[PDB]
């Protein structure tokens, strides 16, 4: 069937933001995840996952008589796809069961591990989600081969669609670097925002860079993948050293005997992948990715053996029974243990990207210290392993249960305790009179909250106004952010903020956070009573402010805007096209289609544009909320052309006279182009909707105000 | 971006479930645009419609100074979209300002149309859908040209994305037949569903059948697909002559000047497309199809001419400016108007499709009869007129406003108006404990009740259970509806229904079509009961029952179940997989794919398969309402494989000892493979689940047997 992207594949498509609808989900509207888990009796859970670890299953035995490997591998594999540069994948909504991450090649037979889980997800239901599950039970396979977790953290709700992510552009799973489709340009630089080196692998390849067993080159690439996942040179060493101290990878036979992965797979297959006709299929005779490579003489108990291979060998480059590159240790002894045959047992074995961790010198020297002490390096990879499972949660509020770590970490933009009354709604309402008597405008007031509250992103609940980060390095100095016009705003706040401190009686005050979004409150209050409408902003208090010393200023750095159609801003130049960029951020922000709409119209005629741009600013009522912006947009007597000095910037005149009323971007053109996007701003447009887009506009602001206020959820 | 379609083309699509949710939406969840709509001042619209129909604008301007020829090419194309198979396409959801069709060569300056109803759909905003103004706004033009309508009902409800329709597999727009993707096979047979010759036609191609100007040959493909849009050879030629009488087509230059439709038109262009460099590229040098026709010398005007003209000449064929095929009066008169220049007179033409309605010999008769009988004529165009253009409405329920037309008309399927007192809530208990006395079965009373209420389909808003017309032909003789079980269903119901009535004061009586659903729900109570569960099944009374005579046998064909998923039926082989089958079922049934879920493992344990087959009847307490269908077919214990005999029956066989425990179809088998349905079906499957599975069957049960009732609405 021929589809609408087919005709026209390089339209925008809207289709990622009407994601997630209640439609699609099988629990009642009013199902509350956390509260299902809050009764959730986790020991129970554990104990059963416990018993599960030294339970094969005929249909995948177990290699040791243990499932630990394959556990930890598959809760590896569901944080790993995880990017810092839009927080997109992570274990966070459990999107391995689904397309196409549970197809992936890198994936292959987690397919079986997931399956293992079912009847403790049966057992349990919705009190505990497939997404917490899976990293449980890699908790609990840790814990039952004798190593100490830093903790964990429930609260993961379950999707029931794949998220709509940019993966790569590749047609070919795994392709090699260079094709039509590269990912990789200039001195082996990787294209934001992806951080894997192949399609369809989580972070690198491990026979090295394009299948090339080059440890040091290898550990290149490592260091890039791991640092795109938020992760330095010592949570990169201690979380594969850790994670490959256990278990093995597969590789008995040929590749050619394994078939289709899940999704390509006959339905008779019950949602099961690569079915391999190399002998039993199964157990001694498994392939996976094509290696043979067991790393200890304990491949199912913690230990440090991992390092004492690594340097009480020489290694050897060899290939396994598939034909993969990988090494093995010269001279040794038969010492680790075969995962069936109690008769037998094999030299230790290497891949090219464990030696990375040797042969590239700032990794060297992390792991003799590992090496040496051992301590170290379990304690490094308990931190390393909570911050990988656990980096897309959000803040602390929401993590649910028992094991919750008490150490508040810095990773996790830290939001101090209140611990003071909070303001009431008189209060609010001095306060709004008092902002708007500074002579603060309603372009500043409404500007600024924006630039605090925008930061927020749904991928990986990182962000919002919460904390007040505006104020502190890097966002105070961010390029959209203006930061001069930024420095006297919150400067004007501060002295509002302090004479009403210094008021109260009983310790009530109000956080420069939360004044910040009541001064935006305020604007826009004042902007619809400049249009002739009478309306109160919604207000929630209860942000607190954060140090610059509770503030990572490096991890900070990927939430800078470089694209904010909102503020009709544009940082350079770039290859996907600016609207494709305002959807992209719309989704980030959680909004529909509608909502992003209506949103952006009230924006630009508030003053919102980074640098006073008058592109958009389709009114002659500037500060005053009213749907100018669709009206004038949708207005047949304006004819556009693109400008002579700038193909992305357009010129807007009279079809009669010829005079210049106008000029737009990309960004505020498409609401009159794509044809979804103009159904929408004609409802917005019509002449019985100046009430309706106020209301509308007011809900679509307190919704962003509130993203990341999770301590009121 | 590789999206899961690029990697998994043949996986099913489960996103045609959740489209039309209310994030896409911009009016409230409580918008109701049936109220809004019966407080417009339909008048006023009109007049506002009258005035536009000679205010010409400059950047389209008015063939003879009246735009209303383009209007009635308008509504017609935004109705003729329809195919009586599915009852999708129509007019009834104004899918013309969407991708695809606001794009296909057939619709080409119709966006000219739409746009010169801005500003009118602006001024009255909410109160009347485009939907609603694409049709008014041909009435109102053939009004003003001098031809009354039969009349008009509002009620169409805008829609805010691309209906999931399958158009056709080709991928050339206007793809001529025998491709690698041809819609014909063998004797031209069209593939249903479809309605057109070609992909990006709303019919027949004007120049003949793949461009073969013989108009014998296109009148076949006329009948054809106007057969498949619900019109017999009167209405056909009534429509096309009708039609005709009005306006010009346009092709004044080479086609090559004709620049990109909408969707592919640069951003400033603001939704417009087809921008042509031919001279000034509109009014006198405008070109649409390439063809260059004006059928009457009054083509502003409602008069007799085209019939004159077909007749009173011998018709030579020629080509157009454009090089298309059309035919021109051998040694007539220049005696048609000029559409732009008063000193310019040209010959009476006709495209090969118009003179197929004097060359083919059924179509002559009418023709004939028709430029005999004037009056004749007009009353059939006036009918058919309004029958294209409200056919997928629905019930007469739903029709809106002052000029619906009072006349009752067989291919509305109408129900007879109750004229008596409603059961009651102790009579509904009486009549439901009468119907379990009888010995009817769970599997009987739930199949009968799933048969007659399963009919419906939102695309047309055509079937259900309202009518009863279960026990009339056609549907009595369906197979899928097992027509010996029904008739003695039936029978027993019939004699409890005369009984009750017998017995009744004031008049009160009980439909059969009340009896049918009634039944259906004790069969369901019994079921829960039969399980240990205490439910009532909601029930609401009111459906009349229609007679044979008030049932068009014919039309009623199309609603035919040849795939029912439900009821794990398939009438014989197709080129569409069964699951494929299912999830269309469910969209026409307006189902999510929870919805779906629920549904479908509930009828397999209740008995609902036609024949009795045990194809995903994974039970072994038949007939009482459990989750069983989820935990057996989630069981890892059972390993599943095609069968020799048929590789679309499926065994499920114990892991262990190879004993055989079940058989499935793909569509019980697509709920344990497609990962997104898997995730489903686990909820239902899950320890906690079974009240909530039971709850959510009644949910979804009661939904199904009220969709047909707008007289609720
Ligand atoms: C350079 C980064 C990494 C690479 C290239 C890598 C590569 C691999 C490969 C190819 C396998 C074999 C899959 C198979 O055939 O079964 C594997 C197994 C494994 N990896 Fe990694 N890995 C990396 C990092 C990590 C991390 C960060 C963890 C966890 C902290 C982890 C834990 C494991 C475990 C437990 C197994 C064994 C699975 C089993 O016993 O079945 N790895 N790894
Ligand atoms: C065999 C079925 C039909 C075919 C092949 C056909 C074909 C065409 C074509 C090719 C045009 C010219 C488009 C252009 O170049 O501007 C046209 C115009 C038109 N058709 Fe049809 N048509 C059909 C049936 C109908 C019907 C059923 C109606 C209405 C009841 C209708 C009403 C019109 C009108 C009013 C125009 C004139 C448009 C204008 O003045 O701008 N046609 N038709
Ligand atoms: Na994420
Ligand atoms: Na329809
Ligand atoms: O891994
Ligand atoms: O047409």
């Amino acid at each position: 069937g021929t589809s609408n992207r087919d005709w026209w594949p390089n339209q925008l498509d809207l289709s990622i933001l009407h994601r997630h609808s209640s439609l699609s989900d099988p629990m009642g509207k009013d199902f509350n995840y956390a509260q299902a888990f809050e009764k959730l009796d986790l020991a129970a859970v554990k104990r059963d996952l416990h018993a599960l670890m030294t339970t094969s299953q005929d249909w995948w035995p177990a290699d040791f008589g243990h499932y630990g490997g394959l556990f930890i591998r598959m809760a590896w594999h569901s944080a790993g796809t995880y990017r810092t540069a839009d927080g997109r994948g992570g274990a966070g909504e459990g999107q391995q069961r689904f397309a196409p991450l549970n197809s992936w090649p890198d994936n292959a037979n987690l397919d079986k591990a997931r399956r293992l889980l079912w009847p403790i997800k049966q057992k349990y239901g919705r009190a505990i989600s497939w997404a917490d599950l899976l990293i449980l039970t890699g908790n609990v396979a840790l814990e039952s081969m004798g190593f100490k977790t830093f903790g964990f953290a429930g609260g993961r709700a379950d999707t029931w669609e794949p998220e709509d992510v940019y993966w790569g552009s590749e047609k070919i799973w795994l392709e090699l670097s260079g094709g039509p489709n590269s990912r990789y340009s200039g001195d082996r630089q990787l294209e934001n925002p992806l951080a894997a080196v192949q399609m369809g692998l989580i972070y690198v390849n491990p026979e090295g860079p394009d299948g090339n067993p080059d440890p040091v080159a290898a550990a290149r690439d490592i260091r890039d993948t791991f640092a795109r996942m938020a992760m330095n040179d010592e949570e990169t060493v201690a979380l594969i050293a850790g994670g490959h101290t256990f278990g093995k990878t597969h590789g008995a036979g040929p590749a050619s005997n394994v078939g289709a992965e899940p999704e390509a797979a006959g339905i008779e297959a019950q949602g099961l992948g690569w079915k391999s006709a190399y002998r039993t299929g199964k157990g001694a005779d498994a392939i996976t990715s094509g290696l043979e490579v067991t790393w200890t003489t304990t491949p199912t108990q913690w230990s440090h053996n991992f390092f004492e291979n690594l340097f009480g060998y020489e290694w050897e480059l060899t290939k396994s029974p598939a034909g993969a590159h990988q090494w093995v240790a010269k001279g040794a002894d038969a010492v680790i243990p075969d995962a069936f045959d109690p008769s037998k047992k094999h030299r230790p074995t290497m891949l090219t990207t464990d030696l990375s961790l040797r042969f590239d010198p700032a990794y060297e020297k992390i792991s003799r210290r590992f090496h040496e002490n051992p301590e170290q390096f379990a304690d490094a990879f308990a931190r390393a392993w909570f911050k990988l499972t656990h980096r897309d949660m959000g803040p602390r509020a929401r993590y649910l249960g028992p094991e919750v770590p008490a150490e508040v970490l810095l990773w996790q933009d830290p939001i101090p305790a209140v611990d003071h009354p909070l303001i009431d709604a008189a209060d609010a309402a001095e306060l709004k009179a008092k902002v708007l008597a500074s002579g603060l405008t309603v372009s500043q007031l409404v500007s600024t909250a924006w630039a605090a509250a925008s930061t927020f992103r749904g991928s990986d609940k990182r962000g919002g106004a919460n904390g007040a980060r505006i104020r502190l390095a890097p966002q105070k100095d961010w390029e959209a952010n203006q930061p001069e016009q930024l420095a006297a705003v919150l400067e004007t706040l501060e002295a509002i903020r302090t004479a009403f401190n210094g008021a109260q009686r009983g310790g009530k005050q109000v956080s420069l956070a939360d004044l910040i979004v009541l001064a935006g409150c305020a604007g826009v209050e004042q902007a619809a009573k400049n249009a002739g409408h009478a309306v109160t902003v919604p207000f929630a208090p209860g942000r607190a402010d954060a140090s610059q010393e509770q503030t990572d200023v490096e991890s900070m750095a990927v939430l800078e805007p470089v694209a904010d159609g909102f503020r009709n801003y544009l940082k350079g130049k770039y290859r996907v096209p600016a609207e494709v960029l305002l959807v992209d951020k719309a989704q980030l922000l959680t909004l529909s289609a509608p909502e992003m709409t209506v949103l952006l119209g009230g924006l630009r005629v508030l003053g919102a544009n980074v640098g006073q741009s008058r592109h958009g600013v389709f009114t002659a009522r500037e500060q005053a909320l009213t749907n100018d912006f669709f009206v004038n947009l949708l207005d047949m007597g304006t004819e556009w052309k693109p400008t002579a000095a700038d193909a992305d910037v357009f010129e807007g005149r009279d079809r009669a006279t010829g005079e210049l009323k106008w000029t737009g971007t990309r960004v505020d053109l498409v609401f009159g182009s794509h044809s979804q996007l103009r159904a929408l701003a004609e409802v917005y447009g019509s002449a019985d909707a100046q009430e309706k887009f106020v209301r509308d506009f007011v809900a679509v602001w307190n919704k962003v105000m509130n993203l990341d206020r999770f301590d009121l959820a």
